[PDB]
């Protein structure tokens, strides 16, 4: 012999050949992507699926052998959520969540993570990861903030671009490359009340301004697939949104990649949005809008059939989709080699030592030290003789009390979309305990031999009940008394607090942003012992911390740091490493304070709620080191530019302290007068700079003029001639930014 | 002639004769509305202003004398904020705020308030009120929620239409009529963060869905002027927003009234929104967009003169604006009668007996009883001997002590709310209105309590002080142990504790949004302590807007929402607590449990994955429409009388109500429409009609309901309001709570 089974015939012909031998039930199924957990058998055979997701290792094998038993035997596309590591492979390297990786501000490192993940993923016979996420964290209430790279469009585009580069490798012929997905196109992250897939009150211009830039960048860099979001946007769900799918994605951007809906997007139009009366119309509408893959809407099988029967859609539309789908499978060589799982390769690469080393580096670089009264690094800092630290001169016997509900919780440390977070029914126990170092484990392994590490759960967070729902745990006096006694008997109290899976993720938005359960009572009682308290926040997203946390000696943000996270936290507290992370997201002081992202649009009357500052608790870009860096002399080198030039500048940094630092210099551009209202400033560039104690460096900086854009009326992204301001410094706080003027002429 | 002074000459000819004699500075000046507080001399003489606002009484007489000294002697328009009464006339009738009056759900009553206000205003020489407010209260953080009629487009249209009818009376010839203003067109109440005039991230469809309907109503009913909002909307401030001004207001609606900007809109485009490099270009854009009156941007005078000289705008665009302004003045007859203030007329009508009686009725009907474990009406309820005097001690309660506590229990300024007296916007009333005209909660209990009862008072908490910014700043007061202990001691020696809690002016209004919605200062500690005494506590909320109440308030005996009830509000609360009146009010707005719970307005758009926040219910603390009486009312037989209707038809229906208790009630029956399946995502339900029913104890009544099919619309994609054929549910009950609502379906083919 047949022509579609001939690797000498071009793709287009083998497509048309194969299409000609397919029924209409087999063409409809070729768009289908079904849940493998409801039976691989009926999905490959009765329905004629083109793809499977959520496929356990046994079902992966079973699917390949059910393919030999179909009539034409089209190779399946096997897709999995490999969100920060091979999420659901029992012994895989699990990395920090995307939010924790964003704090490294290190795209070369994030490339390495995506590549490491791809090597592990390809070994298990999965071709397609639903990753990276390009949503922008603009409402902290949203449950899925942990899955974003934060609140800046530019940083998100940098890190997601690096993820796509790493996953896909060299192309459709790389053995260890996989298909990436630009995920939740577009606007899914800012919906009413921060709720999951409520209405997005987002106009075309608002979408173009803060949501589309990351997607457009990966779209022109070769991201293989895009995934359509759940949410209705200005009344119209993305699945049937011709403006976004056609005029933008296919039209303005010229994107030739493949589209997959989100889970039951077609069905939800019936029973949840109530914009379709039945599954035949719903199927029909999704066909007209230009969908390729329909994810987990089984009724789309008979729905799209009943709909071509009753003439609601022609057969020639189904063909257009099946054409782009089979084109992809043919371009991967899947009819030649279906990329079966190779057990020998699994044993060679999965959880390899060099993957663990990548994971440790991200962990170490992602921790953000937020406050520090000088208690850290503990006891002045430690050296090693890896290996155990030596006790410092004059600190022979110290006790570190590690307390709080997240101190030894390795499930919460891995976060959502990993292990037993719930989307895979084949890991009820999650990942092997030995692969994860909790905060407790980290101090126990690295403390000097004359030191002691004690442990006390000090608070619970919650229990489940029916009204199903989270019941916050009361403060529990015996539990707190025990943690207090441990702190009263120690030199340092390390309180590990945060959230956990029932307060994170899909359907689990939160309204208060506060520590649920006994944690606030715990923190109050720990701080009142007078033992210095380091608050380590292991949580999916930024939380409102209580006053006692701002009275504590130090605060470390760890954002679900993954499998080596506890090692990094212990190294940071002991001074075995220097802090390097910077916030990719602002921390609100109160849920009502929002919006707290740094790029707020000008215009407000006043600067202040009558009852509350508008200053965020912690701002985008901020983070401490163990030294002090002085910023001085920002000079724009030639202040006049045309629309294709580059703004070049210099700033001088001085390490005026006693320890080395890797500083992250941040470059913001402010457009002084704009035709339409615009952000007060936007991040456009950054540079990491290594500085030895006492070393001073003059640093070259650099922003393309073609990036100093806004979206005007009509909706064009243009550079507008006028005065500009360059703002350079260690964070987004205005009292930390040097500034210098420049101008763009026509 | 001169023909412009000839009332025999048709108006358009008089306009055109006067326009032709005007210099360019005189024409630009006619577009200025200047702040009379800054000096009435330069405004009228040097700047040739067409209008003044915030004009003190001595400045009103001065303004007329100055007009006689100008070249053209064009009579001024004197405009004022008369927002719930003549706000800034030292002894005028101050009614409840708009949020207070909305709880009455009574447009005929609201029309009488506006009429009474208009009679008082017109006696003082003011021609034009910047009222009513049509904004929709959709973010409770917003500082101006008290200026709205709540969160429902339909109720806002009803009451805003009543205000416009009352103010304007018989029209331009009516001596007690005044111009109304449809204020903050449009989208000003839902901006980022609930902040004052941040970005409104409002698309065209959303603006049409929830914000435009009440503006469209009063525009076709003849509202004389529209005020353009501060805020930038999808990048473009209303002031220069061609889609809103031309395509909608003057295109689709054919609106022919006069436009006025909000305060310094034009200049704000330079120094605040940063969309204009200088005032010349800001003035030019404002003229190009089609503005008429430019409020309090005095630099518009030079800027527009430079803009014409440099050729940025054509002089004929100025002429167009001056034509519309002059036409209004001619049609009002200001060139024949400029409507001088009248001292004899002031004495006749201001703070009159019949105006205080309208005030009393609004106040009584506005209180909302939200919770009640049976403690109310206190001691079983009282009677009067004398529909005015003290109540008599009832059977079984000869001696009772009432302890009136709380920061707002005796504070006349807070009870009147923003936009009244000493609220800040007028500088000639330093002590506000005369103390004796306002009955505080305390005053009311002291006047109504039977002879053998005693009324005590303890301030129990402070709310705030002011301080300089930790770079003018609200500093929440600490809980004060002595002051708490004094209110605790008063409560322990009492039968009932009436805790009057809320906010005050520094936590309310322009530039004064709130993030937490909680009671500020020592109020929470005071409530905790009071509830723990064992004496039953009635929590009375005198505040501008719905506050999140602490747990102790939900454990108290009863909770009463009063929303700044005006000068008689304390009489009303005392009467309510004593059972001298029945509760009638119903919430025009929902109460959130936490700022992070929003949105909590009843008409939320479908689509959410899940029902609740993982840490918190989405159920509001109190919902749109609810409110208790002192009796019980059953809703029984909801029946749609014929379920087939077409585009011109009327859905009719019956429901049966029974007063199964021992006490009379005026119940507010509420009618909601749900569009079961829509082409676009839409609200789960919307209020479309309501009706008040009187019921004596034991009485039943079958009640007829009608909703025009032409109101069961949605805004589709393409953005156009249409009834979509299909299935609908009719939901009828005493509130917007789904478990209080009978339902019946019907079809619109
Ligand atoms: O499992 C496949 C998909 O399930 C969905 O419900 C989530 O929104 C996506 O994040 C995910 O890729
Ligand atoms: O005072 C006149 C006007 O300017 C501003 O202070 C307010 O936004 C308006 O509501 C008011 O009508
Ligand atoms: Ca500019
Ligand atoms: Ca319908």
């Amino acid at each position: 012999t047949l022509p579609y089974l001939d690797p000498a015939v071009p793709v287009a012909d083998r497509v048309e050949d194969l299409l000609a031998r397919m029924t209409l039930p087999e063409k409809v199924g070729q768009m289908l992507q079904l849940d493998a957990r409801d039976g691989v058998g009926p999905a490959v055979l009765e329905k004629h699926a083109g793809s499977l997701l959520h496929t356990s290792p046994e079902n992966v094998l079973a699917a390949h052998e059910l393919t030999g038993r179909t009539r034409l035997r089209i190779p399946l596309l096997l897709a999995e959520d490999c969100i920060h590591g091979h999420s659901f492979w029992v012994g895989a390297t699990i990395f920090p969540t995307q939010l924790g990786m964003a704090a490294t501000w290190d795209p070369a490192l994030v490339e390495q993570v995506a590549h490491a993940t791809a090597v592990e993923v390809a070994a298990t016979g999965v071709h397609w990861t639903f990753s990276p996420v390009l949503c922008i964290a603009r409402d902290l209430r949203w449950g899925r903030v942990d899955e974003t790279f934060g609140e800046d469009p530019f940083l998100i585009g940098e890190l997601a671009s690096a993820m796509v580069r790493g996953y896909q490798g060299d192309g459709l012929s790389d053995p260890t490359g996989i298909l990436a997905t630009a995920k939740h196109f577009a606007g899914y992250s800012e919906t009413q009340g921060g709720r999951d897939a409520s209405e997005a009150d987002i106009s075309q211009r608002k979408l173009r301004s803060w949501f589309l830039p990351p997607f457009e960048r990966v779209a022109r860099e070769g991201c293989a697939t895009f995934m359509l979001g759940y949410q209705s946007m200005d009344g119209v769900p993305v699945t049937v949104n011709g403006w976004l799918l056609d005029d933008v994605l296919r039209g303005e951007w010229g994107y030739t990649g493949t589209l997959v809906t989100d889970w039951d997007n077609v069905g939800r139009m019936v029973w949840e949005q109530h914009i379709q009366p039945d599954y035949v119309h719903a199927s029909a509408a999704a066909v007209r809008a230009g969908n390729d893959m329909v994810m987990t809407t089984p009724r789309f099988f008979e729905g799209a059939l009943e709909a071509v029967d009753r003439g609601l859609v022609e057969e020639a539309a189904i063909d257009a989709a099946v054409r782009r789908i089979l084109t992809l499978k043919f371009r991967l060589g899947l009819f030649e080699d279906p990329r079966r799982p190779d057990v020998a390769r699994q044993q060679a690469v999965i959880a390899s030592a060099e993957h663990a080393a990548v994971n440790l580096e991200v962990a170490r670089r992602s921790l953000v030290l937020l406050t520090n009264d000088g208690t850290l690094p503990f006891a002045g800092g430690l050296d090693r003789a890896d290996g155990r630290a030596l006790a410092p001169a004059g600190a022979p016997a110290r006790t570190i009390a590690v307390v709080g509900p997240n101190a030894d919780d390795d499930h919460t440390q891995l976060g959502d979309w990993a292990g037993a977070s719930g989307q895979a029914d084949w890991l009820p126990d999650g990942h092997p305990r030995e692969m994860t170092t909790t905060v407790l484990d980290g101090f126990r392994a690295l403390a000097p031999e004359g030191w002691a590490v004690t442990h006390a759960r000090g608070a619970d967070i919650l229990t489940l009940a029916p009204d199903q729902v989270v019941v916050p745990a009361a403060p529990d006096d015996a539990l707190i008394a025990e943690a207090v006694a441990a702190a009263r008997d120690a030199d340092l109290a390390v309180a590990v607090v945060g959230d956990r899976i029932e307060l994170v993720g899909e359907g689990r938005s939160t309204a208060t942003l506060e520590l649920v359960g006994g944690q606030v009572a715990l923190l109050d009682a720990l701080v009142a012992t007078g033992t210095p308290v380091v608050v380590v926040v292991v949580a999916s997203k930024p939380l409102v911390l209580p006053p006692s946390a701002h009275a504590a000696a130090a605060v470390v943000w760890a954002a679900n740091p993954g499998m080596r996270g506890g090692q990094a936290v212990a190294e940071l507290v002991l001074g075995l490493i220097e802090p390097e992370g910077r916030l990719p997201i602002s921390f609100a002081r109160h849920a009502g304070q929002q919006p707290t992202y740094y790029n707020v649009v000008r215009g407000q009357h006043g600067v202040r709620y009558a009852d509350l500052t508008q200053s965020p608790a912690f701002a985008f870009g901020e983070g401490l080191s163990y030294t002090t860096v002085e910023y001085a002399d920002l000079r724009v080198l030639g202040t006049e530019h045309g629309p294709d030039d580059v703004v070049r500048a210099e700033v001088t940094l001085t390490n005026t302290g006693s320890r080395p630092v890797r500083e992250t210099v941040q470059v913001y551009v402010s457009d002084t007068v704009t035709s339409v209202t615009w952000a007060e400033k936007e991040l456009k560039a950054y540079r990491k700079v290594d500085l030895a104690p006492g070393e001073s460096a003059t640093v070259g900086l650099e922003v393309p003029v073609a990036d100093c854009t806004l979206v005007d009326a009509h909706g064009r992204r243009v550079v507008e001639p006028g005065e500009f301001e360059l703002r350079v410094g260690p964070s987004s706080r205005e009292d930390a930014l040097l500034r210098a003027s420049f101008t763009v002429a026509g």
